[PDB]
């Protein structure tokens, strides 16, 4: 695809450059999706086939768990759809496989049916993905056979299984590429793999940003780009400091990031920020709290799956209670809790709580996200339709404006949200 080229990145295995500039807007390539799922949760809120949000989806009369706009999208997505539907009400209740064993399904699917290179495949072939698969441990590999397990268990009426456990390798291939597909509000619609759009290395200080505009992945500079300069993109949420960051890469991505953010570590002294305050804090009292704030976010990680709303924001306050003590309320641990908060609230259709906590969050938030963020973006979203909500026109209007401004650039002046905000303003 024209004005980018695939290179070898020192140090980064295979990568994408630019052979033409590029600046802050302007979209580098499209990838339509070579297969995708729409998120169990999501039926009926999105069509099956085209990810469009519509009221009136028409059920698939064999199931009556797919939606679609109309018949064609429906019969276009009958070659994926069968896989499902038939095991679906065959298996009832007892069918229940994740949305990486789905969506591994569609990939031994889409091989069978489309052998040849695709469309979404100019740069970057499946067959060609990087696995990782020699650095797993046992713990890793055993959940991989779980999904094998489940794979060989739901999806074996319309697939022939490969050589042996190179389901293995393919699995290990769609943890590291693999796709999420998120919302306007950065809330999960499903999964997706976009052989191309995974070409790219990352970066905590990135140059593109991934947005979807239905099935379609869009890739937007958010940096000017130049001739001869790497396009890079951002695998991880970049609030958390260097070592969490890290963290997540080595577990998730099985290597250390060295960009610019994480060589200079120049950010992470105002992401842990600690109390000015008389007889000031203790340099392990820091590393004790850094400890606590780690592992109640785990905690709560937990929690959620088996705990009331109540419950779930007691463990909020009372873990920002403990914080506070060395904590300033700018503290990326505090506005984790914060964001939790917001979101139970949100739950609960509490819309006066959910409005208190984004108010008490968007300030820091916007301070330690780079210049255009989905995360902020989303943040002054759900803040202005809050506002807007509990009649609050002005500042609802300033929010919902505010979240535009990043969003012309992420996703582009055209895009469906864009003009579904607009409308909000508008009416409202
Ligand atoms: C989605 S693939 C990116 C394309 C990959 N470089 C290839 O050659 O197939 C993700 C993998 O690329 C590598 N990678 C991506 N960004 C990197 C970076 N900044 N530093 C080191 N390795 C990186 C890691 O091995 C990671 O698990
Ligand atoms: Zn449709
Ligand atoms: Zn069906
Ligand atoms: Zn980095």
């Amino acid at each position: 695809l024209g004005g980018l080229e695939r290179f070898c990145s020192p140090g980064k295995g295979r990568g994408l450059r630019a052979l033409q500039p590029f600046q802050v807007g302007d979209l580098l390539f499209s990838c339509p999706a070579y297969a995708y799922v729409l998120t169990v949760n999501e039926r009926g809120n999105h069509c099956e086939y085209c990810f469009t949000r519509k009221e009136g989806l028409s059920k698939c009369g064999r199931c009556k768990q797919a939606f679609y706009c109309n018949v064609e999208c429906q019969k276009e997505d009958w070659p994926m759809h069968k896989l499902e539907c038939s095991p679906m009400v065959v298996f009832g209740e007892n069918w229940n496989p994740s949305e990486t064993v789905r969506l591994t399904a569609r990939i031994l699917a889409k091989q069978k049916i489309h052998p040849e290179r695709t469309p979404s495949e100019k740069l970057l072939a499946v067959k060609e993905f990087e696995s990782h698969l020699d650095k797993l441990d046992n713990e890793k590999k055993d959940l991989i056979q779980s999904d094998i397990a489940a794979l060989h268990h739901f999806y074996s009426k319309h697939l022939e299984f490969p050589d042996n456990d190179s389901l293995v390798v393919l699995f290990a291939q769609v943890n590291c590429n693999g796709f999420t597909i998120e919302d306007e509000e950065l809330s999960h619609l499903g999964s997706a793999i976009f052989p191309d759009v995974a070409l790219m290395n990352h970066s905590c200080c990135p140059n593109v940003i991934v947005t979807y505009k239905g099935t379609l992945a869009e890739v937007r500079a958010v940096q000017e780009i130049k001739p001869g300069e790497e396009v890079f993109t951002s695998y991880i949420d970049l609030l958390y400091p260097t070592e969490d960051r890290n963290d997540r890469l080595r577990d998730s991505y099985f290597f250390t990031c060295e960009c610019q953010e994480c060589t200079t570590k120049d950010k992470d002294k105002a992401k842990v920020e600690i109390r000015k305050l008389s007889d000031p804090p203790k340099a392990e009292a820091i590393r004790d709290m850094v400890r606590y704030a780690r592992n109640v976010i785990e905690e709560f990680r937990r929690a959620k799956h088996y705990k009331s709303p109540s419950e779930l924001l007691e463990i909020c306050e009372l873990s920002q209670e403990k914080m506070s003590s060395v904590f300033e309320d700018s503290n990326v641990y505090m506005l984790h809790m914060m964001y939790q908060a917001m979101g139970v609230c949100l739950y609960m259709q509490d819309w006066e709580g959910a409005l208190q906590y984004g108010q008490k969050i968007i300030k820091p938030y916007s301070k330690h996200y780079p210049l255009y963020s989905l995360n902020v973006a989303s943040m002054w979203l759900k803040l202005g339709r809050l506002y807007m909500g509990l009649e609050h026109k002005a500042a609802g209007e300033k929010a919902l404006k505010k979240a535009i401004a990043i969003m012309e650039v992420a996703h582009g002046k055209d895009h469906p949200y864009i003009s579904e905000i607009k409308q909000e303003i508008e009416s409202h």
